[PDB]
């Protein structure tokens, strides 16, 4: 719970996708990336709707070369939001190869609140996202 910031636009972000396809569909996401664009906007910190990538990954040893292969690509990434299936190992290796290796914003989401959103939950994720990206 802190103040909300001001100001902030994310045109350049990604999705990965841990969760398997055939449980979290590409119209699942695009559901949910179109509802995100909603209230986002709608609150001030608009994430435009188009991401740069959308893949599907299984794993914890895929974070680090898909990370990696975001950051050799994609000049002014702000973002890469990373949908889990459950509780998983990661989790932990997002934090670490994002947060102490390679210096990247990430935002984990679980699956099933991309299957089917609520406002609360999408609130819940853009709360978070601005707390990580507002004093920056």
């Amino acid at each position: 719970n802190k103040q909300f910031h001001t100001g902030i636009e994310i045109k350049v972000w990604a999705i990965a996708c841990f969760a398997p396809q055939r449980q979290c569909t590409e119209v699942h996401l695009k559901s949910f990336t179109e509802q995100l664009r909603k209230i986002s906007r709608d609150a001030g910190m608009p994430i435009q709707g188009q991401p740069c990538f959308c893949k599907y990954a299984q794993g914890a040893d895929s974070v680090e070369p898909m990370f990696r292969h975001l950051k050799n690509t994609y000049a002014g990434l702000q973002l890469v939001v990373v949908i889990l299936p459950g509780k998983t190992p990661v989790y932990a290796e997002v934090k670490r190869v994002g947060d102490t290796v390679l210096g990247m914003a990430t935002q984990c989401v679980q699956m099933k609140n991309v299957q089917r959103t609520t406002p609360q939950t999408l609130s819940n994720l853009c709360l978070k996202i601005n707390v990580k990206l507002g004093g920056v």
